[PDB]
């Protein structure tokens, strides 16, 4: 009945099908669990009607990325703004001494690039020899390297590193180390409205092919050549190619036993074992997010990026100064709780200086992000536990502690002082049909294992599409609209010639 | 009748020095280091100026310290003895425009953060890669502009360009002149001041047989003797036979012996002649110019800020212009050609500002070709000199609060009691500062050749003959440790039963 049908809506599947109709295939079918399409990128709507990609907000690697080029294209044809280069200097704060960015003294960012030589060559040629966690990696440097740092670059570089914590979504202690650093291949280019590149996409063919709220049960390939797949209304179909391109942390579900759990697909027979297998070299990471709407910009627009730096002690110092080796060091590093604003590590945009909008959109890391979207309905404790941070930010800024009008109250009073109007927060970890961010690799994985096993498919006409599932762009959006695009082509040219 | 000796090094640089310290310490006896000049230590020269000021007018800087063996070592007799060897000034970068002044960290050009894509444009260009045609680093600068002017703006594609180049200054060649295959390279970790480059030079002369140094022998000819011997003269006449050499010598200098005519200083006349494969790689290599000018003042009353400024060339709006109206490469190629003399404006300079990482109130600036050649052809006329220079002194001053300098060389403003003129490009025992690349060059072959040797007795060592560290010192210094180690190997056989 149907010549492919692509399961998720999200750019990977949705790339597939533009794709498939673009090349004059027909009778193909879009299934989608949730009432939307989209997917990890999601535009919501806020205060005074304002819009935010709660999900994927930027272009990476824009002198390579593909999809990044082609919004490129039509924009210099329509002179229609789609993006912005927001990269700039980084404004680091610590909470007790402030700014410590571009310090003539300090000179952190340029120690930061010392240790990120120091990673590589400690990864170089050696097969990897055994890799550890990001924390490990920066004690060693510290230790090996103490005879060339002043006090406080040993007390303020190691908490300044972790910004890195906020592009892979996980916590230096559970970050593999050899899959720390990569390669920024080009700035960096704020999307005005991934939906935009979503609608695009979704127009693109026909809309009698889009089926939302059809969650798949199971999948199965009967060896009479053909592929069966079963909603969870009932409705079934066959089809002659089937694309899954379900997140990673969904599809490893289908491992599991006593599959019962929201989105796990039943595949008949099973995965075969190089798939199965390519799950215990981990994966799935949390980057979270959470805005903060103002009545109106009344801070300094300096810079658009912005991250605070967690707590750190003097006696760190003394501690790395007498240690006597890694063990020493390690055991030595043992002191005894509860988690605070500056627990941890957190960045901001400032969006007022690059769209002009009087709001800040936050990036969070596990296990933080899990907390704190447990807590979304709870604006005033969410308030509670980022004002600390929230008012050193807008000292730093040229102004005073912010005013919490969440349940608004006209007052002139708040001439120039900034007012919170509206928190907004992600659900990623809570949402059975996305379970965490992407993909991420703690100490001793490998990712190539899931980017090979994935590409070649289950067999001929069951193929995975989606940031999981390449290498070019992995983790990323234009990673996954290419990992779409790779699996329309290919079945595109077989129907085109099997007649 | 003429002295017999097991190894004869010649030249008493870091490379020569350390294949004699080495030889020492694997027990060998009866070596000789022969030195043209009346002091050791070659690249490496110390000088004295205003009030007893001292500065390194050769080398400066300990590169690479996470992996830097000659680092290592100073840095373990410092952590042993807290005696202060070296010092790390690396800093943040001032750029300034004479127009308008810094442009450093300019909250809307963002010069850095584009630089960095710059880079990056150039590592997918080759890195990696086969078969690509070289060009220059200026052409690189100009196809990057090219091809991403939809997302530079206008005062981006005018000054980015200019700030690019204060990698001329780590090559020591002009950006039209240098290759761009080459240009880029890795930084395994922070620079380390030297407080005393011949405070390291000292330290190797002093740990073996002191009647084993020349100095003031010129060595004029080698020649092997078909039977396991090496004949060297030494101009003053004394003629020495040992059983192997070593070879020093600086690549500007060795490339004369591809010549006719022996009466020029510093040429060795080899028989046999150096084989073809040595003749032949000179042209795939070839010489930079680095060159220092040191400007000494009464006291500071300037911003310490930082303690590395850089100046940038002129800079026009037509050339703006002419890249958003550029077609395609040629185009722009052509494009690019107007109808006028040069001035401290017309190519990028370093100043290190020593007052901030030294205390001492004087600034060490660095300079690439042309430029170089045609300063220290003039480095005698002091008067002219500082005019030269005194614009973008001037510009420097008032940028880190402070006023146009005053001529003291003959108080609330900077004096200039004295300058110091580098002489590495006229030295007939340097000729030049160190190796470089060309477009279209390729490196490998003269490491290639000369690590291989002329023969298994005559050798070759020298900032020119490794790989790691090429140019530098410390890869100067290894490539001595290694030609002393095979030789040590050779004669421990002479022991077995
Ligand atoms: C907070 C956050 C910020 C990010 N920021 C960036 C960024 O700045 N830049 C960047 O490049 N990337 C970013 N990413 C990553 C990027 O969003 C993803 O790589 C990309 O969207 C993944 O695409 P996909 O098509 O594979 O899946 P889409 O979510 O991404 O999901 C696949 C589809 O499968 C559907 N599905 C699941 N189970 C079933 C089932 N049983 N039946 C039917 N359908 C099902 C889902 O509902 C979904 O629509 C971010 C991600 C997060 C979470
Ligand atoms: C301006 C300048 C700045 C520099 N800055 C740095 C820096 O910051 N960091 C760094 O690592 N490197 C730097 N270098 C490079 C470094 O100085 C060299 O790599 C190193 O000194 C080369 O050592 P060498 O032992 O091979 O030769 P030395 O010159 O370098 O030369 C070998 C010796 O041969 C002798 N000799 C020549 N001909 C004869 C002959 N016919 N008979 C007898 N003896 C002869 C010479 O007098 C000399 O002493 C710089 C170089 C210059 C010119
Ligand atoms: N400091 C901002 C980091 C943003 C990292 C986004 C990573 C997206 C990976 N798909
Ligand atoms: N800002 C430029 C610094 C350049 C230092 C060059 C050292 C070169 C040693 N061969």
């Amino acid at each position: 009945k149907k010549k492919v049908i692509i399961i998720g809506a999200g750019i990977a599947g949705l790339k597939a099908a533009s794709t498939l109709h673009q090349n004059g295939i027909q009778d193909c079918l879009v299934l989608e669990a949730r009432d939307r399409v989209g997917g990890r990128l999601q535009t919501v709507t806020g205060y005074q009607g304002r819009k935010y990609d709660i999900g994927a907000s930027w272009h990476h690697d824009t002198l390579t990325n593909p999809l990044f080029l082609e919004e490129a294209q039509l924009s210099l044809n329509d002179g229609r703004t789609r993006f912005v280069f927001d990269d700039d200097n980084f404004i680091y704060i610590d909470e007790e001494r402030g700014r410590v960015d571009h310090d003539k003294e300090l000179l952190l960012e340029i120690v930061d690039n010392e240790m990120s030589k120091f990673a590589e060559l400690e990864f170089h040629q050696h097969l990897g020899v055994s890799d550890c966690s990001f924390f490990q990696l920066v004690m060693k440097y510290l230790l090996q390297r103490r005879q060339f740092l002043t006090n406080d670059q040993i007390r303020y570089l190691p908490q300044l590193c972790r910004y890195l914590e906020l592009w892979h979504g996980l916590d230096w202690k559970l970050l593999s180390a050899k899959d720390t650093y990569f390669g920024h291949q080009g700035r960096n280019a704020f999307a005005l409205n991934y939906d935009s590149v979503v609608q695009r996409i979704a127009q693109s063919f026909p809309q009698n092919w889009l089926k939302l709220s059809c969650e798949v049960k199971s999948i199965t390939r009967e060896p009479s050549k053909n592929v069966t797949v079963n909603c969870e209304d009932g409705t079934v179909y066959n089809a002659d190619y089937v694309i899954i391109t379900v997140p990673q942390s969904v599809l490893n579900l289908s491992v599991q036993p006593e599959k019962n759990l929201r989105g796990r697909i039943e595949f008949q027979p099973p995965l075969k074992p190089v798939i199965q297998d390519a799950f215990d070299k981990i994966h799935f990471g949390a980057l979270g997010k959470v805005i903060f709407e103002f009545e109106e910009c009344c801070w300094s627009n300096e810079s658009s990026k912005i991250v605070t730096l967690a707590n750190s002690t003097n006696e760190f110092v003394e501690i790395v100064r007498n240690a006597e080796n890694l063990d020493e060091l390690d055991s030595m590093l043992e002191r005894e709780t509860s988690v605070t604003c500056w627990s941890q590590p957190l960045f901001f945009v400032n969006l007022s200086k690059s769209t002009g909008v009087a709001s800040f959109m936050m990036l969070m890391q596990a296990p933080l992000t899990n907390h704190i979207e447990s807590i979304r309905e709870d604006k005033e404790r969410l308030f509670s536990f980022f004002q600390p941070v929230l008012n050193k930010i807008m000292k730093c800024l040229d102004s005073e502690d912010v005013i919490d009008g969440m349940r608004p109250i006209e007052n002139i009073a708040n001439a120039n002082k900034p007012v919170l109007r509206n928190i907004i927060v992600s659900n990623w970890t809570r949402d059975p049909y996305s379970r965490g961010a992407y993909s991420a690799c703690f100490p001793g994985d490998d990712p190539v294992d899931m980017v090979v096993a994935m590409s070649n498919g289950q067999d001929s006409r069951i193929r995975f599409a989606g940031e999981h599932t390449i290498m070019d762009g992995a983790g990323c959006a234009y990673g996954a609209w290419e990992s779409g695009r790779r699996e329309a082509t290919r079945i595109s040219d077989l129907l085109k010639l099997e007649h």
